[PDB]
């Protein structure tokens, strides 16, 4: 049947659609079943249908966004804002609440408003992709570099709004976000920071402004539709060098992490955001599962050994980058070798030293860690047919015992539900994002349901061990928010109060981060 | 006459006081005229009496803070939270709204809850001063260092909650804040970030947690009473060196700033937060005004030259610190000399090369910039009798011309109101906090009034030129918030909406940052 917003009739939904067309143009509102297929989660989770959009609206400007918001308030139509809608692993462009209208800001609001070479910043609309900004920087012979996630087709803005991550020293996107413009849930427009001071030139210079600092409240949030965002850009260093350290054993995880911490916490000699990837992650990037194993169930030990040998990789593979004058690089690299060289079986390779298939990941990281966006990691989804992934993404202390515990816990369930567990620890100064990608066949109802049930188990079991997720998929948002229930669910109650105050009609992305406005609470969708 | 909360009778106040004594104990509620004299602003602004507390309550736990808040809500009594109450220049411990009860959290909530050597952080109650944490670190032979403002008697927490600043690489306090516990305006308690996850070890490891990120909303804010805060701590480097560069001309300001920017924006060779201080600031630190000029008006140029010559300082004096192995320090100092040595008249001194009176500020910065707290700068307040100061603190782009225009704009009004303009530019990566301290005799009603009128003029003039303040005094909060009125006052309306939703009875620090809850709006308070 036609997907309709909750509580809204065919007839009223038709009238609302026409008003959206009055604002944006007929070509810029999609509402047929065929046209909406493209906006389904590409990596669906759960057997049953879920996260169904009712329409897609593509506004050209902040004023059109305002008008759309006003219409949605009058009709009681929920709006789900995206930038580019490439949140794959977490839902793609699909709304948490079925029946919502997707507001695809990035389709037409895709301008680079300013790149300031002197002060090292950009001012962006939501449709500027990493590729788009890279092209700009290259075209203008900029001395600045961007910080990108693994896939360059996402949005500088949109990735930041979900507190996404990259891998240069500017890898904490939200840290470097400076100023934003947002349309609030009843249609009012607001600028944060120094941008609230008319005529200031400091909107991208000083993030805080005056008074309570609100920008974080627009991240992983349903408090508005963001229309402009600033971000600091790092100066490109004079030289760089990337390296891979292979570690032979699953059980080396503990020592790897413990040796890493003292080298990272001061931002030297580990200057970039290191990643520690398991052999499933690296093999999926360069090969299909049937190259190593075509039986049933989890891949046997002997098959794991063949991936390692054929690709010349370890069970754990550490990738980092160094920057600066050549002698600084050499000094740092020497320190890294000496430290991690304690682990029996450790082998080191720079980006100049390996040109082979297994080395493809190191070459990709050398691009990414130098702000050169890439789509090479899309190959991961060829690991099994109709491949998809979901991101289960607990936070870990930068402690080997903790990391090992988390690894063992996830691996036990992955094996039990027959899903391959590819791991990427993303290593900050004092924490790691432990990204667990389960790669699966999206066509098969039981695969999708095992994914859902396995990840619900892992959310709960992680939380019982004191671990929480940094980011999650539409299907897990209620379960993850339910783990952050210190003080009798104080955090969620606080969010809901602000939600209801700013969005009295319950319009913007209901259910994002488990935050449902009053009219939807307790309805279980 | 007895100071009472607004619309609260003598008897209703006496009843409240009793309820507060029941919670905290008799000794820990102050309510006599002369016990309250000590909580008046030490540097009063304006001729007329303002910012009068009705009582001070000193809780020993979060549970007590919750009960005090519940009592206040029942009675309609405003509560103005402070940590140590040393926000001198901006109000001291005094409340914005006369008749509020000061909640002096730090008197008895003064425990160092954790200092973690491995992960480099502290979890703190509000009463922990910089001197307290320093003593802890020294006693335990820690490898960590703290980051302090110029006066060590403040609160690690309280300073961060007003987005205050220090001078090491960790000098953006709010940037390094990681987790907090807050009592919300009806008495609910909440932990942010990973602290919301029961049993997490990552409260001080990963700041954002899950969902909308709220910690900024409790800074320069009246949304709660903070009871615990975490902060990252830097590893002490193996060596450090501080330096002074003196510049001879008032007109050198533009070139100093333009040369500085490329050396600062990448955190090297200017690793620390540089300060650029004028001769008035440095002379006040070491000498009284009457040493150089006796006369009620602006200091003549010949007296300025005498200050410079006797103290062997410039009109502009640049202070920085370098850290790391001794060869790194040498490369960076050499670069700094080569760049700033292009300004005619520039002279360079390390912390080993001055033992004279004018060198005293260098020695003090060498402490501060190494996380060694000091109160030597209290000498500034001896510039004139009964000395006080107010901070007029605009943000500047790191542009020489902008810094010069601000300098000239402020200097001109200072002349007109007969106040000396002491300047300290605090230089971030992409912005400067341009702190203007006006030092005056707090005992002369007319001087307190000129300070008020002058600074009201400066706020308006600066906003007409596109400059806003990062932080301000109780007397200026409304005027400063009024400058940030892009989009017909959008930012303030947003803040009011949240305030009213969290604080329906209008209890917590009414008027902080210009944010008044519903029962107080449109009033002359
Ligand atoms: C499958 C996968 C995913 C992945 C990755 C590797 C693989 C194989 N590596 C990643 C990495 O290195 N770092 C990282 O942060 N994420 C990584 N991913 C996940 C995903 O690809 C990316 O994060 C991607 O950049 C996110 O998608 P996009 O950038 O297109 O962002 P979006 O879908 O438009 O928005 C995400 C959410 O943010 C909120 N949002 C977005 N725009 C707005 C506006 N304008 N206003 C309000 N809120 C907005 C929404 O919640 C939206 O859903
Ligand atoms: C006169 C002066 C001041 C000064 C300075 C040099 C001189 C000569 N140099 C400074 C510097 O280098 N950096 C800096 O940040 N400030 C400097 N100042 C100003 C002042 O001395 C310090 O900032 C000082 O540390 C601040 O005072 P304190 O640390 O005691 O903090 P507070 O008065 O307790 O709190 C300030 C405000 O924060 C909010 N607050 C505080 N505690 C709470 C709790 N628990 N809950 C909610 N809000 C709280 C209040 O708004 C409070 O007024
Ligand atoms: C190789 C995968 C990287 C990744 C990093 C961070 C994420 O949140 C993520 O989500 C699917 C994926
Ligand atoms: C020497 C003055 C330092 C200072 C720095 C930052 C401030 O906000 C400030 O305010 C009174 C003072």
């Amino acid at each position: 049947t036609r997907t309709l917003p909750p509580g809204v009739s065919d007839e009223r939904f038709d009238a609302a659609l026409q008003r959206f067309r009055d604002v944006v143009g007929d070509k810029w509102v999609l509402s047929t079943a065929d046209e909406l297929e493209a906006f389904r989660d590409p990596y669906p989770v759960g057997a049953a249908e879920a996260n169904l959009p009712s329409a897609v609206v593509s506004p050209e400007s902040t004023e059109q966004v305002q008008d759309i918001v006003r219409i949605a308030n009058e009709y009681g139509i929920p709006l789900s804002p995206v930038s580019t809608g490439k949140n794959n692993g977490y839902g793609g462009a699909a709304p948490r609440l079925s029946g919502s209208v997707i507001v695809k800001t990035g389709e037409r609001m895709n301008r680079i408003l300013e790149v300031n070479e002197k002060y090292g910043y950009a001012l962006l609309e939501p449709g500027v992709t990493y590729f788009d900004l890279y092209e700009y920087l290259q075209s203008h012979d900029s001395g600045l570099m961007l910080d990108c996630p693994d896939l360059g087709w996402g949005s500088v803005v949109g990735n930041t709004l979900d507190r996404g991550v990259g891998y240069t020293p500017y890898g904490d996107h939200f840290m470097w976000q400076t100023g934003l413009e947002v349309v609030l849930p009843q249609g009012e427009v607001m600028r944060t920071g120094m941008g609230a001071l008319p005529g200031s030139d400091a909107w991208q210079l000083f993030p805080y402004g005056f008074g309570p600092f609100p920008d974080g409240m627009f991240t992983q949030s349903n408090l508005g539709i963001v229309t402009k965002m600033g971000i600091a850009l790092m100066q490109r260093p004079p030289a760089s060098q990337s390296f891979l350290i292979t570690f032979d054993k699953e059980e080396d995880l503990e020592q790897i992490v413990d040796i890493m911490l003292p080298l990272r916490i001061n931002m030297a000699p580990l200057q970039n955001v290191p990643v520690l990837r398991n052999i499933f992650m690296d093999a999926a990037a360069v090969s299909k599962r049937t190259e190593w194993f075509d039986g049933d169930g989890p891949m046997p030990a002997e098959a794991i050994e063949r991936m390692k040998k054929d690709l010349d990789l370890g069970f754990w593979n550490f990738y980092g980058t160094l920057y600066g004058p050549p002698p600084l690089i050499e000094m740092y690299y020497g320190m890294i070798k000496e430290a991690f060289g304690k682990i029996p079986g450790a082998r080191f390779f720079t980006h100049e030293e390996r040109d082979d298939r297994g080395g493809h990941v190191l070459q990709d990281r050398h691009k990414i860690n130098n702000g050169i966006p890439s789509l090479d990691e899309l190959q991961l989804l060829d690991w099994v047919p109709n491949g998809g992934h979901i991101g289960f993404s607990p936070v870990s202390a930068p402690d080997g015992r903790e990391a090992m515990k988390q690894f063992e816990m996830v691996r036990n369930r992955a094996n039990e539900y027959n899903k391959d567990y590819a791991a990427q620890f993303i290593i900050g100064l004092r924490e790691m994002h432990h990204v667990c990608l389960f790669i699966y066949d999206t066509a098969i109802p039981e695969a999708r349901e095992e994914i859902l049930q396995m990840t619900k188990v892992l959310v709960r079991e992680a939380a019982e061990a004191g671990y929480g997720e940094y980011r999650t998929h539409n299907a897990l948002m209620d379960d993850v928010m339910a783990t952050f229930n210190w003080g009798d669910g104080a955090l969620l109650k606080f969010h809901e109060k602000i939600k209801d105050a700013l969005d009295p009609n319950g319009i913007i992305a209901p259910g994002k981060s488990g935050i449902w406005s009053q009219r939807f609470r307790g309805q279980n969708l």
